[PDB]
């Protein structure tokens, strides 16, 4: 657990306040397992929703991997992330579940490849996904802020960060310790990003300043 009070302190720093996240006030229980399977937006095509399992959970969040892709490309959601559902939601919507991009076999063999995994698989219940979290209505970040931030090349990792520069609804995003090369803008509205003190709650590891 990082002593954030602490190191507010020592660097004459803020935290952002809880308001400016679109997270919710308390981590949202995770109770998925590994092997359930969910669907998905695939991370390579955001247009296709496709079918994920549930390859590790820390925190309030989920490793996923689209079945029939490949090991090298997993990604990280929230519980409570728009972005996952339950299996049966694409197709109560109107839509069809595609192959993921990174497709191990040929198109013509997706039909059949989509029943062979979907049978008797382990699959999240509709239940176990969390409520949306309420937006801010604006920015609300300050320039100078300190907040947890998922590293965007190291999605595993969730580091000490502060508001470099703000743009509008985008806000600059910074790494304590390391070289600018692992800065990048985001909306306001982006669920990468935490309150300091979040990830001690969610029992997900944060990281400290790089020794740059
Ligand atoms: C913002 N977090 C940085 C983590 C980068 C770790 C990387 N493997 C390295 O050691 O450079």
């Amino acid at each position: 657990a990082f002593d954030w009070d602490a190191y507010l302190e020592e660097t004459g720093s803020e935290a952002a306040p809880a308001k400016c996240f679109k997270q919710a006030q308390n981590p949202p229980n995770n109770d998925f397992k590994i092997g359930m399977k969910l669907e998905a937006l695939d991370p390579r095509n955001v247009t296709s929703t496709c079918i994920a399992t549930v390859v590790g959970v820390l925190g309030s969040r989920l490793r996923l991997r689209l079945d029939g892709s490949d090991s090298q490309n997993d990604f990280w959601r929230l519980v409570d992330s728009t972005e996952i559902h339950a299996i049966g939601h694409c197709e109560k919507n109107g839509g069809m579940l595609q192959p993921p991009l990174g497709f191990c076999m040929n198109a013509s063999s997706w039909p059949g490849y989509l029943c062979k995994i979907l049978n008797n698989a382990m699959v999240a219940p509709e239940e176990i996904f969390q409520p949306e979290p309420p937006e801010p209505e604006e920015n609300l970040f300050k320039v100078g802020q300190k907040l947890e931030a998922v590293d965007k090349k190291n999605p595993q990792l969730i580091c000490c960060a502060t508001v470099d520069a703000i743009k509008d609804d985008q806000i600059h995003v910074t790494f304590d310790g390391w070289r600018g090369a692992f800065d990048y803008w985001c909306n306001y509205r982006s669920r990468d990003i935490f309150p300091a003190g979040w990830c001690a709650r969610s029992c997900h590891p944060m990281q400290p300043p790089g020794h740059k």
